[PDB]
């Protein structure tokens, strides 16, 4: 936690990354070392000894924290594989299996973060980015909505760890079929579906999908947290721990769909 008078003079900031709500992310060179990082620039408009203790292989590590009159900068790990939809949508083949090894490496994380006692909140697509562009590239969550917000949180209820179990079922889902299971073009009837935690498999986007892909997503997006899926217990279902993703190339539709729906 130091602070740096010139910012530049330790890292050499070069390109976007990309854009947050209110924050964007920078490739830099660290001058000292020659290393490349990505620096999450925030405005100043106990937490961050927490996010110093995360270390997992599918988080993006915190490796150092600068900040200077006007911000603060995240040194953080830099991730070269580009976003999760990005690869999906460019992929030749996409499988129920390929979407079941996503979600695996998103629980395991998740989990682990439960037990550090941190709490996402915002789980979304765009928090996960391949490691590198190696096509066999595990994924990482980046970060430390309608739709990817749990009903309790919406519901301004008392909500725990199991708000992050909802946003990983959110994700299962369009993984699947490219589309969110959630939507209207009126807020206020989107927030009430979300609410009232009513979706459907529908034909036929969702015809060649297993049923236990549907029934794991089922456990997740269960709208009573005390009814919910945890991660261990999702992690242990047949979709994610057993046999029973299918291999049928899906690529075409979700890829059509997310065309549709998403950036
Ligand atoms: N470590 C990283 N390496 C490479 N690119 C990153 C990294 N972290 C973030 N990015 C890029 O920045 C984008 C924005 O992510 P974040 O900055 O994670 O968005 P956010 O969830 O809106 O956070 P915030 O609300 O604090 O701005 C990502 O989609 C990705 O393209």
């Amino acid at each position: 936690w130091k602070q740096a008078e010139d910012i530049r003079d330790i890292y050499d900031f070069r390109d976007v990354l990309g854009t947050g709500a209110f924050s964007e992310v920078i490739l830099a060179e660290d001058k000292r070392t020659q290393k490349l990082v990505a620096i999450k620039c925030i405005a100043k408009e106990n937490e961050i000894a927490v996010l110093h203790k995360i270390k997992h292989p599918n988080i993006v590590a915190l490796d150092d924290i600068y900040e200077s009159g006007g911000h603060l900068y995240l040194i953080m790990q830099l991730v070269s594989g580009g976003e999760l939809f990005d690869r999906i949508v460019e992929k030749g083949f996409y499988t129920e299996r390929d979407a079941s090894r996503l979600i695996f490496q998103v629980l395991d994380a998740v989990k682990y973060l439960h037990d550090l006692g941190i709490v996402h909140r915002d789980l979304k697509p765009e928090n996960l980015l391949y490691y590198s562009l190696d096509e066999d590239s595990k994924i990482m969550i980046s970060d430390f909505t309608p739709g990817y917000v749990a009903p309790e949180v919406l519901a301004q209820k008392p909500y725990s760890k199991a708000v992050d179990c909802w946003s990983i079922g959110v994700i299962a889902y369009i993984l699947l079929c490219g589309y969110p299971p959630f939507y209207d073009e009126n807020d206020a009837k989107l927030f009430e579906q979300i609410l009232k935690a009513e979706y459907e498999f529908d034909s036929p986007y969702w015809d060649d999908i297993s049923d236990s892909a549907k029934d794991f997503i089922r456990h997740l997006m269960e709208k009573d947290p005390e009814k919910r899926f945890t991660c261990e217990q999702a992690l242990q279902h047949p979709w994610i721990a057993g046999d029973t993703a299918l291999d049928k190339n899906i690529h075409q539709s979700v890829s059509e769909q997310i065309k549709k729906n998403f950036a």
